[PDB]
């Protein structure tokens, strides 16, 4: 292949490997989303259980760990190191962050009245 995919390399393996856990992490995250959810519901009863899952809030929460999931798949593709004009692949990182923050942020909110 193009010699350039080895001189790369370094920076390819290392985000691809950091990124793509993170992936993984946000298939985790639909999924931990919902369970957290459930518990919010199982131990809890939020007082909005009848409308804080259903297709609305579950397609709404895993459309945003996907958002998040599309940015690690993004970034694990290889963004090589952050020159000036790539200085966008670790800010990415904190904007990837930023969808699991809204979601941690949703959960406590879910959770945060009940009974």
């Amino acid at each position: 292949g193009s010699p350039e995919f080895n001189r790369y390399s370094k920076e390819h393996m290392k985000k691809m490997m950091k990124d793509l856990e993170g992936l993984h992490r946000a298939e985790q995250s639909l999924h931990d989303l919902q369970e957290r959810l459930h518990k919010a519901q199982e131990e809890h009863r939020t007082v909005e259980v009848e409308k804080v899952h259903l297709e609305k809030k579950l397609r709404d929460e895993i459309n945003l760990a996907k958002q998040e999931a599309q940015r690690l798949k993004e970034l694990r593709e290889g963004t090589e190191n952050e020159r000036s004009r790539q200085k966008y692949a670790e800010e990415e990182l904190e904007q990837v962050r930023e969808a699991l923050r809204k979601a941690e942020k949703e959960l406590e909110s879910h959770s945060s009245w009940y009974a």
